[PDB]
């Protein structure tokens, strides 16, 4: 009955058995089933998708198709009545740094991107979306409920186009849409490497055979690196500044430039590659340019992997972390590293955990000049304020010495992402982050909050006093339930995030799980994870072993104070040690004696 595999969206399959270094797709990891957690195929599916017409058509679509004999809410209006506050006083999480919100988004953009349709670059149907609010093909626009504000100043609707699916581009009917992952699933460097050969030749510093990955040649953090401009127009960084007019940074991920933290973590890792290369050239003088920027990424891979399983994981998990991702096993080549749908919704608890000011620091980690502080949503495709503004390092002060916002079932999105996002071809900043993703969810087929309880071994709550015991709050509860009507119907990521967090982390039980599975598969199915024997030497596992955002920072900035436990919440100078006092990754292990 069923085929396996449709598609015509793949590149070359050409796998080298004997090649020491993952390919830049992810193709050749599982030497069984080659394109497994490759890029640019569809998202893998743990449970069937769940359309309105079971083939294509997001739940919403038809005003007169029920989901469960109930109308789904309007987006907008979830947001607005359950996921909206006014007071920022007392959001701040008192134990996690920013940086524990920006690792996060690093970590998201390596695994996952189903980037919006395109059957119109140059088209009506382009602009007849934002100005028509009219439903259709890839358009499904998030209509305003009566009572919304913007309806006042911003017309009917926020736009709002269909994700991409794999196989055609136009039409398909040969089984359910599946969208797109345009990034590998291996936790990798895929985002300061790019999943694409043509953006990954686009990006590298072939001039030398150092290994370097290019760079700007307009601009530098005095003695520093900047990633390079994308000089395609027009550009969202420009358009926020026409005056400044400074364009968006060059990534190995389009959207490295969406906020100033996301383009500095995209920095430092720029510029973290070329440190390990130079050290490893002056060890190994001999090596040519491939195995200088082949090795180079091997090891900022693993850097990402350490930070991300040892440092990052265990304080989102808690009391979760040993039950879904116990002490690794090594290899096994029968595990799914493929991203799942879902998880590309979970992994959206990091919106709650954005606060709604960013600020820049000086060594004594305080204010930098007159407007140090600055409203998050004036920081969204802003380049300029890092080059005009005083290069990374004040921005990095602020992600290590500033909170994360705490999920608070009454404070859950900042109005800066849920009132004020800026997106590229529109104008304002306007957009609502929390509608999107309910949108968003619809658009790619989800199963409801029960689907998922169950798919988790969870309870699944089917009456208002259902609801208010697994969220332990009467009101949110009655909130969902004079929405949704039936807990069934909860769109995922509101329905995950709106669960008290286990003890010692930072998500609910339902989250924990789909967060906990995914990244037990992408660390197990993954024949290149740094612990794997075979990928690293016994001597250079007790030396990648050293690695820290600590270290990272101190290594490629003027930063001398740092925290050792750079993710919990660290007040200078009392959380706050020498930079000398920080074991440094002892490359020693690496040295190349042939002759
Ligand atoms: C200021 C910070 C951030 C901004 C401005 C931002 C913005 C966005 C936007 C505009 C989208 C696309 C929404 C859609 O069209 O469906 C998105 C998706 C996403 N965000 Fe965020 N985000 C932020 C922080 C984070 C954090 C901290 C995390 C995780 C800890 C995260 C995880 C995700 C994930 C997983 C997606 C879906 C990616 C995909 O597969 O396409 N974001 N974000
Ligand atoms: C690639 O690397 C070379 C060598 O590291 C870069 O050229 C150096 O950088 C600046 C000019 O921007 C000069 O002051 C140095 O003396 C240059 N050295 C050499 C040997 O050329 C070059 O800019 C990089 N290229 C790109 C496109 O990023
Ligand atoms: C490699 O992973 C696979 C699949 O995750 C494991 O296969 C499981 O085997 C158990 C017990 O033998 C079976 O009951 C299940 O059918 C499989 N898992 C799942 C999730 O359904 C396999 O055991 C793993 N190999 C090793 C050595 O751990
Ligand atoms: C634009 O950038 C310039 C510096 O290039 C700055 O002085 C000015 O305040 C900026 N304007 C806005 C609206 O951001
Ligand atoms: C803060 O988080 C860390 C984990 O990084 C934990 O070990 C520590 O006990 C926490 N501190 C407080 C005060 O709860
Ligand atoms: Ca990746
Ligand atoms: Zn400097």
């Amino acid at each position: 009955s069923w085929e396996v595999g449709c598609g015509a969206p793949v590149p070359l399959v050409k796998c080298d058995e004997n090649s020491p270094y993952r390919t830049i797709t992810g193709d050749c990891n599982n030497r069984r089933s080659p394109a497994l957690g490759a890029a640019n195929r569809a998202l893998a599916r743990w449970l069937p998708a769940e359309y309105e017409d079971g083939l294509a058509l997001p739940f919403g679509w038809t005003q007169r198709k029920t989901r469960n004999g109930f109308r789904v809410p309007l987006a907008r209006e979830v947001s607005n009545k359950i996921v909206g506050y006014l007071d920022e006083e007392g959001v701040l999480d008192q134990n996690r740094s920013l940086l524990f919100m920006q690792w996060g988004q690093i970590v998201d953009h390596d695994l996952d991107f189903a980037p919006e349709t395109e059957l119109g670059s140059n088209e009506h149907s382009k602009t007849q979306c934002e100005e028509y609010c009219i439903q259709g093909d890839n358009c499904f626009p998030i209509m305003f409920p009566k009572n919304d504000p913007k309806l006042k100043t911003q017309g009917k609707c926020m736009p709002f186009f269909r994700a991409g699916f794999v196989c055609p581009t136009p039409p398909y009917q040969s089984l359910a849409r599946e969208q797109i992952n345009a990034v590998t699933s291996f936790l990798d460097a895929s985002l300061v490497y790019g999943s694409e050969p043509s953006l990954a030749s686009r990006l590298r510093n072939l001039s030398s055979p150092l290994g370097l990955m290019a760079v700007n040649q307009e601009a530098w953090d005095h003695g520093l690196a900047y990633l390079p401009f994308n000089n395609k127009k027009p550009s969202p960084c420009e358009f926020i500044n026409t005056t400044a007019r400074v364009p968006c940074f060059l990534a190995g991920d389009f959207r490295a430039s969406e906020q100033i933290l996301l383009a500095t973590a995209h920095t430092l890792l720029l510029r973290e590659h070329n440190r390990l290369a130079r050290e490893l050239k002056k060890l190994n003088p001999h090596w040519n340019g491939e195995k200088l920027y082949q090795e180079a990424r091997k090891i900022l891979g693993a850097f990402i992997q350490i930070i991300t399983f040892r440092d990052y994981l265990p304080i989102v998990l808690g009391s979760e972390m040993q039950k879904w991702i116990p002490p690794y096993q090594g290899y096994n080549n029968s595990v799914d590293p493929r991203i799942s749908n879902v998880f590309t919704f979970a992994f959206r608890f990091g919106h709650m955990e954005v606060p709604s000011t960013v600020s820049r620091l000086d060594e004594n980690y305080q204010p930098w000049g007159p407007e140090a502080e600055l409203p998050l949503h004036t920081l969204f495709f802003n380049t300029w304020r890092i080059i005009k503004d005083g290069g990374i390092d004040p921005l990095v002060r602020g992600l290590l010495a500033k909170k994360s916002k705490l999920m608070n079932q009454d404070k859950m999105v900042t109005s800066e992402l849920r009132n004020k996002l800026f997106q590229p071809t529109h104008k304002i900043h306007g957009f609502d982050l929390a509608a999107i993703n309910l949108q968003r969810c619809r658009d790619h087929g989800m199963p409801g909050y029960n689907s998922w309880r169950g798919f988790c071994g969870l309870s699944q709550p089917k009456t208002l006093k259902g609801l208010q015991t697994v969220l332990k709050n009467k009101i949110l509860a009655k909130k969902l339930m004079d929405l949704y009507k039936t807990p069934d119907n909860i769109d995922i990521w509101i329905g995950g995030n709106a669960e008290p967090m286990v003890e010692r982390g930072r998500v609910g039980p339902l989250l924990a799980c789909l967060l906990g599975r995914q990244f037990q598969q992408i660390r197990d199915g993954d024949r290149f994870w740094w612990e794997n024997p075979g990928v690293f030497t016994e001597k250079q596992r007790d030396s990648l072993q050293k690695v820290s955002f600590s270290r990272l920072i101190c290594d490629n900035t003027h930063i001398t104070k740092v925290p050792l436990h750079a993710f919990q919440a660290n007040n200078y100078p009392h959380d706050f040690v020498d930079c000398s006092t920080v074991d440094k990754l002892d490359l020693s292990p690496w040295a190349s004696r042939e002759n």
